[PDB]
């Protein structure tokens, strides 16, 4: 319709640059401005430049920055993508994402880089929203974007790079009993601080430094020890009835040649499944991410059918539609861990979220280990009314920036709804 | 003059809210918008609610957030400060800061809170700059703002809360040999990652978690051990001739009844001075912060005269103009550590910087232990052409956000000057 034509949404300029993430590694930032002076800026988190199914970032692999520079991806934005979308209607998100996908030419965006493409994709959306003068989450998800997500906070770290002897990767708290995102953030922070002091008093002043996501790595060796510590902290914080637990097993990490090595024992899939069953019977664990290795679709289906909780597929799906579709057909897992930079564009990410949603799956909007001060996933979680977000412990700016943005969004909304106990389907 | 009157600069609205900092503790954020639609937003870092010489933050002391809530400070902005400056010319920074100072009425802003006052002070400046359409650093320091600062990066932590047995608080690397802020950030990051690997191979996988400012806390006991590790890392990184060292002794922390307890010894001021002197003679240490306790002006004058390096007064001055003047008259120290939230307003902070500058003192624009995603100090260091900034290790979003802002400013300038080895006086 000609009445919708508006020169103000035409992209006037686009600029990309190399900045650093929360771990000191390079990453891409892109700025976009329209003729109507609508400004958008986005920074993508770090991802993978090598992988079997996810979209791949383009890394320079030169001497500088340990071979992790992104000058090539930046140049791709400034010299290759830019001329193809200058003057384009910023509102045509899917068309712009498609132009980039086709320009790259490869299924996994390995030529121009998933980091270059996603940075532009996010910046364009922000610039269009700014030009329309519609809050970002409203522009992304329509007028009916109002559900604040329950945050899954990784406060106790495990795995081979945590420092301790814990096999499971993430032990998280979820303030499902809070009545607002503001309260949820406070409960999380208070529990985090009680936990810090419990660890300090019990393990010493040398045991409270933090991991990449802000969580602690106390000297524990069993899941029950970690869960007992969380329980102790939650109880002492005073939120026993409002906080539940979520786990990210990242089982592929302790799986090898047919067996899972947990707490000094070699377990078969069935044995690990009973291991999980016991934990769920002993603690308020409402969600388990990657209970089995990244290719065990059958295993995922088994635990999804046997347990009555949320089973999140992370490495199992790597935000890949084809793998998600296979999971849905097999009833493998009942939730998708959504990592926007694993797929490459906003259009694709939302399409993936919709496929999950429409087949009864929950969607967990997720951060990456290497994050930035960019807070797009906060707006995205509200735009999708996902009901849940995973963006770190309530510490470290690349994590707290999201929590603050969630707080701002909640205040900006006249009437909002905190997903709470209905985090899977907040409707 | 009548032609300078412009309704576009009138403050149209002001809103304050409680968000959280990088450690999960509450802090104040303020938004300001002018009639001309110029928008500004700022978040203040952690400070001190008790003291006898510095501006005091206002904390709620309620059950929530461990008594660290700032709802009162927020209400002071929304209900007390707001009505007094609504409609005021945003360009009149000193006038607005003065209004808040007099409205509070106390010598240390302890009634309304230094956190409430500074948040407004900063947000107003940003809104004014946005209205004028002048880059923030240019609006703050005039057209001649173009010097990019040398960053002092705290990569090895010490002190009673670091986790190890190091007496000195901060062991920093300074890429004085870089040719741009972009290269400086890269050098810092590369050395940081080499350091991380050296600590891993020497002390194990459980020794690389980070402190509040992103630095590591290896199990060391002596300054030489710490300095040898930095030397080893810098060499492996290949920057022997481009990276030098800076120390923050925070000597007040280990001072008691006339003596300094360092490395299992009880030293007098004079013996501690020789301690520092020996280190400077063995390592490329170009700056030492707070070598003696916060009231030892005489001691500072002594080491400043005996050594030929930069001696920074931090706790000694607590960004207090009167204390700085006393130091200048006594030739105590030759650099000021500038913490805007230690004084309370932009106007006062800049006046303190000028007093230092004009008396041959260097000025190190600094962050606080509890930081946020706010990047104002990046623009401030350039506005003041300070030549040096202390904003953390190249890790953790509340630190990396500043480095990214410096990279952005450097690119926007076109023609910029990296202070380099002339960090004290880049002219």
């Amino acid at each position: 319709m000609l009445y919708n034509m508006d020169e103000r949404f035409e992209i006037k300029d686009i600029v990309a640059r190399e900045v650093i993430d929360s771990r000191g590694n390079p990453t891409v930032e892109v700025e976009v401005i329209t003729k109507g002076n609508g400004y958008g800026s986005a920074i993508v988190p770090s991802g993978a430049s090598t992988g079997t199914h996810e979209a791949l970032e383009l890394r320079d692999k030169e001497k500088r920055f340990g071979g992790k520079g992104v000058l090539m991806a930046v140049e791709n934005v400034n010299s290759i993508i830019r001329p193809e979308i200058l003057g384009y209607d910023a509102r045509m998100q899917r068309e712009i994402d498609t132009i980039m996908i086709e320009l790259d030419g490869t299924p996994n965006k390995s030529r121009l880089g998933a980091n270059a493409i996603l940075a532009v994709s996010l910046a364009v959306a922000k610039a269009a929203a700014a030009t329309a003068k519609i809050p970002l989450y409203k522009y992304l998800g329509g007028f009916n974007s109002y559900v604040m997500p329950v945050p899954m906070m990784n406060v106790i770290n495990g795995g081979k790079h945590a420092g301790n002897d814990l096999d499971l990767q993430e032990f998280m708290i979820m303030p499902v009993g809070a009545t607002s995102i503001s309260e949820a953030v406070r409960m999380g922070s208070e529990v985090y601080h009680v936990l810090k002091n419990v660890i300090l008093e019990k393990y010493g002043k040398n045991a409270v430094n933090v991991g990449d996501e802000g969580g602690f790595a106390p000297p524990l060796k069993t899941s029950r020890e970690a869960l007992d510590l969380l329980t102790e902290s939650v109880k002492k914080a005073g939120y026993e009835d409002e906080v539940v637990f979520a786990l990210d097993a990242a089982a592929s990490e302790f799986y090898k040649d047919g067996y899972y090595y947990v707490e000094g024992k070699k377990l078969t899939r069935e044995e690990l499944l009973d291991y999980y069953k016991a934990l769920v019977d002993e603690y308020p664990i409402v969600s388990i991410e990657d209970p089995f290795h990244e290719e065990d679709f059958e295993g995922f289906a088994m635990i999804t059918k046997e347990l009555d909780i949320q089973i999140v597929g992370d490495d199992l799906f790597v935000t890949n539609v084809e793998r998600l579709r296979k999971g849905i057909e097999m009833k493998a897992a009942n939730a998708l861990l959504l990592k926007v930079n694993q797929i490459g564009t906003l259009s694709e990410a939302v399409d993936a979220a919709q496929l999950a949603f429409r087949n009864g799956y929950g969607v967990v909007v997720s951060h990456r280990s290497g994050e930035t001060e960019d807070t797009t996933i906060a707006d995205l979680s509200v735009a999708l009314n996902s009901g849940q977000i995973k963006t770190g412990a309530p510490a470290r700016g690349e994590r707290t920036a999201k929590y603050n943005q969630l707080i701002r969004i909640e205040q900006e909304l006249g009437l909002s709804k905190y997903a709470g106990r209905n985090f899977r389907c907040p409707f």
